[PDB]
């Protein structure tokens, strides 16, 4: 389903990319998108899928569009339009200076200080999950670890019941990797049905949990409304359930195939942080966009007011102009250039939490289970959307080579 080309689009700039089902998916999700960076593709293209929209394909353009909120507005940040339209998450659907205030609160909730405080549970939960897996010689890394690890730390932070996971996660999934089973608005509404009662409850009777702080927070001298708090909370939910979850499976899949990468991190632990950035560069996984607030001419292309452009965060780091041999994972790169956590005013507040959860896992897994591989005859499938994922990650290992701690 290709939509007819608007009049301002030169046919030479057409490249029908389906962000929800790219062509080379079998090769891997990052490889499927990287086709956008082949020599035949212009820097800025137009696709007729998902209703027609632009795509910036180069780190330089993505950054520029990310900085330029005057032109590129966060009002309608998701493709397809109906999706960007119905979404009203804060602070993601606002531009500066309105953004700034809401931003400041969200940070109170997820920032450094919170992570600093949760470190021991993070470390505690990782060791517990791993030790529990170790003797089995086999998991489903996606369901066995990638999901629970991050999610249970979030639920703890938010003060929400673990029982809610399956329900929440389904709703969250529908948002980034739409199934077809429910539209964005229906999905959005359902998560909202959930939150409303919770928030009400926490404005009356506050806790120390994330929701309670958001619900009772101050924005621009006055109290935040319920509707605003709902809209921030909606964001936190997706961040907690849908991000680190998918990241970990791509990294673990890479690790399960590269013995030598595992070794390096084993003998030279000082490299873990470095490694973590490189993997954040290589297995980057977010793709959103902005809407044109007016007619504007960008890098010799005319953009009409109301046009959506996808500015895949994913691609900056995979761009050869930014990183030599981009599909090559080298833990010793002098400069790891990525925009995995975004760029500009909307830079990811949860990046600290995410880095802590990644480093804990690599350090802790490698300690106990140094030697693992993907199960024989396992066919790993990726998934594309706003946030890309791995469908399942069947791992096997010999228990005899593990180490209990
Ligand atoms: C590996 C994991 C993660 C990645 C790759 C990621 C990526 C991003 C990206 C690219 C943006 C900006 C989107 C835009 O500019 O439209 C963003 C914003 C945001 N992320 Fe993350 N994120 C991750 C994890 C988290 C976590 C764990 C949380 C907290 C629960 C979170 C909370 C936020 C919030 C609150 C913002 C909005 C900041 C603002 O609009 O000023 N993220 N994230
Ligand atoms: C699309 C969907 C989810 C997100 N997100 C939330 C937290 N971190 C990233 C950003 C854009």
């Amino acid at each position: 389903n290709l939509a007819p080309l608007p009049p301002h689009v030169p046919e030479h700039l057409v490249f029908d990319f389906d962000m929800y089902n790219p062509s080379n998916l079998s090769a891997g999700v990052q490889e499927a998108w990287a086709v956008l960076q082949e020599s035949n593709v212009p820097d800025l293209v137009w696709t007729r899928c998902n209703g027609g929209h632009w795509i910036a394909t180069r780190g330089q353009l993505i950054r520029e569009a990310y900085e330029d909120y005057r032109h590129f507005s966060s009002e309608c940040p998701f493709i397809p339009r109906e999706a960007g339209e119905a979404y009203d998450f804060i602070p993601t659907s606002m531009d500066p200076p309105e953004q700034r205030q809401f931003r400041a609160l969200a940070n109170q909730v997820v920032g450094m200080p919170v992570v600093d405080k949760l470190e021991n549970r993070i470390q505690e939960l990782a060791c517990s999950l791993i030790e529990s897996l170790r003797p089995q010689g086999q998991c489903n890394f996606t369901e066995d670890y990638a999901e629970p690890f991050p999610i249970r730390i979030f639920m703890l932070l938010a003060g929400l019941p673990e029982e809610d996971i399956p329900h929440l996660k389904y709703l969250t999934d529908q948002m980034t990797r739409p199934d077809g089973s429910m539209t964005f608005a229906e999905a959005k509404e359902a998560l909202y049905d959930y939150l409303i009662p919770i928030i009400e409850q926490r404005r009356q009777k506050p806790g120390t949990d994330a929701i309670s702080i958001v619900a009772n927070g101050q924005v621009n001298g006055r109290p935040i409304t319920s509707d605003e708090a709902k809209r921030m909370c909606g964001l936190l939910l997706v961040g907690g359930l849908d991000t680190v979850v998918n990241f970990l499976s791509f990294s673990m899949e890479f690790l399960a195939k590269s013995p030598e990468h595992r070794q390096e991190l084993i003998e030279r632990p000082e490299r873990i942080p470095a490694a973590c950035e490189e993997l954040l560069r290589r297995f980057s996984l977010v793709a959103d966009g902005r809407i044109l607030t007016s007619d504007y001419e960008f890098h010799g292309v005319q953009l009409k007011k109301g046009d959506q452009i996808l500015l895949p965060q994913m691609l900056s780091g995979l761009d050869e102009r930014e990183n030599a041999c981009p599909m090559h994972v080298d833990f010793s790169r002098q400069k790891v250039s990525h925009t995995t956590f975004g760029h500009g005013s909307h830079l990811c507040l949860g990046q600290h939490l995410a880095r802590r959860e990644i480093i804990v896992t690599l350090k802790e897994w490698l300690t106990r289970i140094p030697d693992f591989s993907i199960a024989p005859g396992a066919q790993i499938q990726h998934k594309s959307g706003i946030v890309s994922g791995v469908q399942a990650l069947p791992l096997v290992w010999d228990p005899a080579t593990t180490k209990a701690v």
